[PDB]
DNA sequence: GCGATCAGCG
DNA sequence: ACGCTGATCGCA
């Protein structure tokens, strides 16, 4: 019911210098996954090529790396990554039809080209979920069906460019696909095919070692609770701690009795039991997620982790980072952190470099509300995470913890970010008059941001949508909801999505300024890893003095804001090292 | 499959 | 009853 060429050969036609352009890979995780077809659609028509052939001509090679070739898709860096395990570059992608979705509204979850045409009332091509099936039944179709599915997929593509483009402009949100996302994809694709190594000797070890202790734990739990049971057994742990044991219920979840962590500290002072539970489950999380979950996604040929970062994903426009989820090694923890040893650069004579913006949020905050005292705060260089903790545990700055730090810095996004004095009295564990008048403390030196809080909401509610400082924008029907709970969630996300996201503008723009110096200096440092507000590189030892000056002033210099930005930078043999 | 839990980011 | 995530596990 839509006319295409089945083609035997690549022809002229399909090397128009302007096409919509499908390269089709079913498998979730792409990386070194099968390319199953190939769909062209240009001014002279609408064609489907075999992998096979097409990725063996030259002429067809040679237009998928041309950079004057302009190419629009549908989450290209999938295919440019894909392409990549074949050896092949992919340039000239002028339009991403999912990150252009994206930023019209998050909040869709478009995953595939028709739920991006739905948006536009375009309906002839079907979602991938209909042509491929479901869990255990997906399946490639016959290669009719397959042809007809990426023809139909590229003659959207085709089709929705001009009026994804017309509302991106609307949005004033035209160049932040042009110059920020898309440039950021071509980024992205080559830090998750480049991988990050690992010295899978030293993980095995700490794996075995971590067994060992996991048994002697695991014993002195069962000889406390008397008897023995399953630890992961909600409940099972429950009717030891709240029935056997008697301890007190301060906190129930939907199907029982509650066991976070929050939960058990509060219960150390009654039984020994509830922190040797706390050390087994931590035990076991290492175990688990950090070394055999780990080791199962090592490329065992070359040692390389090969993440993926969604840069579709989140509602703020964060990145997120899948399988292995890198963005969330340990590093609070002595124990935990050692697991980043081994992490280690890819080549002999090479280091891990490591740098980090400092404070982000708050410094977004103090140039968005315009605080006076929060941005003389940030001319001045103070540390306001240290500072709160001097302030909460009345101690001097020489006294401060890393963890009395890291429980103040909880406090200070939790109060701008609209913490209540309940919440604030159990995270501090403090009275609740008490935690009510610390939040009022804290307004009247930083009235600005009070201010700020409560316009942004009003914005919210007269707009229908927050926007951050290179115009990424979010929805929120729920802030006139007629629900409190519901209204309340809303406000809170009206107050934290223009900063958090802001937050993630600044350090996407800072990875396209530094690829571009890095290439300027023909340097063979290349990014490895984002975590949301710190970029981490290897390089040749050569190299590690010069990008000391070049990575801090690059990040430092991504914007201009009201207050500067602050850039810490470690290097080492190791991640762990690197810090 | 989902909710609780915990690892990271602010 | 601060916000944004992903992986694992048991299943009240
Ligand atoms: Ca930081």
């Amino acid at each position: 019911k839509m006319a295409f060429t089945l083609a035997d050969r690549v022809t002229e036609e399909m090397l128009a210098d302007k096409a919509a352009l499908v390269v089709e890979v079913v498998e979730e995780n792409y990386h070194d996954a099968p390319i199953v077809g190939i769909a062209v659609v240009n001014e002279h028509g609408r064609f489907f090529l075999r992998p096979e052939t097409a990725l063996a001509d030259p002429q067809f090679v040679a237009w998928l790396g041309d950079e004057t070739k302009k190419k629009s898709m549908f989450d290209s860096k999938r295919a440019a990554v894909a392409l990549k395990w074949k050896g092949i570059e992919l340039c000239g992608v002028s339009f991403d039809l999912l990150l252009a979705a994206y930023l019209l509204d998050p909040a869709q979850g478009v995953d595939d080209v028709a739920a991006a045409a739905k948006m536009k009332q375009y309906e002839a091509v079907r979602p991938d979920e209909a042509v491929y099936g479901k869990g255990a039944k997906r399946a490639v179709p016959d290669e009719p069906v397959l042809a007809e599915h990426l023809v139909r997929k590229a003659a959207a593509i085709w089709e929705l460019e001009r009026p994804f483009l017309d509302e991106l402009r609307r949005n004033e949100q035209d160049r932040l696909l042009v110059e920020l996302e898309q440039p950021l994809s071509s980024i992205l694709a080559e830090m998750e095919f480049a991988g990050v190594k690992v010295d899978t000797k030293r993980l095995e070890q700490m794996g075995k070692e971590l067994a060992e202790q996991l048994g002697t734990v695991e014993q002195r739990i069962y000889e406390l609770a008397g008897q023995e049971f399953n630890i992961n057994s909600p409940k099972q742990l429950g009717v030891i701690l709240f029935e056997k044991l008697q301890l007190p219920v301060l906190k129930k979840t939907k199907t029982g009795y509650s066991t976070s962590a929050d939960v058990l500290e509060k219960l150390a002072p009654y039984h020994e039991i509830v922190e040797n539970i706390l050390h087994y489950r931590q035990l076991g999380k290492l175990q688990s997620t950090y070394i055999e979950g780990l080791l199962k996604v090592v490329r065992p040929a070359t040692k390389k982790v090969h993440t993926i970062f969604n840069q579709a994903l989140t509602q703020t426009g964060r990145l997120s980072s899948t399988e292995p989820n890198l963005q969330n090694i340990p590093i609070r923890l002595e124990e935990g952190r050692k697991i980043r040893q081994a992490f280690v650069p890819s080549e002999s004579d090479w280091l891990i470099f490591a740098a980090d913006y400092s404070q982000i949020e708050l410094r977004v905050l103090a140039h968005i509300a315009e605080d006076d005292n929060l941005m003389e705060a940030f001319r001045r260089d103070l540390d306001i995470h240290t500072k709160t903790a001097m302030d909460i545990f009345q101690v001097s700055e020489d006294e401060v913890t890393p963890n009395m730090r890291r429980q103040a810095k909880a406090v200070n996004f939790g109060i701008v970010y609209g913490i209540s004095d309940y919440g604030l009295a159990q995270n501090l564990n403090i009275s609740r008059k008490e935690a009510a008048e610390f939040i009022e403390r804290y307004f009247e030196s930083f009235p600005g941001v009070k201010r700020y809080m409560e316009n942004i909401v009003q914005e919210a509610k007269q707009k229908g949508y927050v926007t951050t400082l290179l115009h990424r924008r979010r929805y929120l029907p729920d802030i006139t909801s007629r629900n409190f709970n519901v209204r309340s969630f809303a406000e809170r996300m009206a107050m934290n999505t223009p900063i958090q996201g802001s937050a993630a503008d600044i350090i996407k723009k800072a990875m396209i300024d530094l690829n571009a110096r890095l290439k300027e200096e023909r340097l063979q440092a290349h990014l490895l890893l984002q975590v949301h507000d710190e970029l981490i590189l290897e390089a040749p030892k050569e190299e590690m003095e010069r990008l000391c000056r070049l990575v801090p002033e690059v990040m430092e210099q991504a914007v201009t804001l009201r207050v500067p930005l602050k850039v810490d930078y470690h290097y080492g043999s190791t991640w762990y090292d690197a810090k």
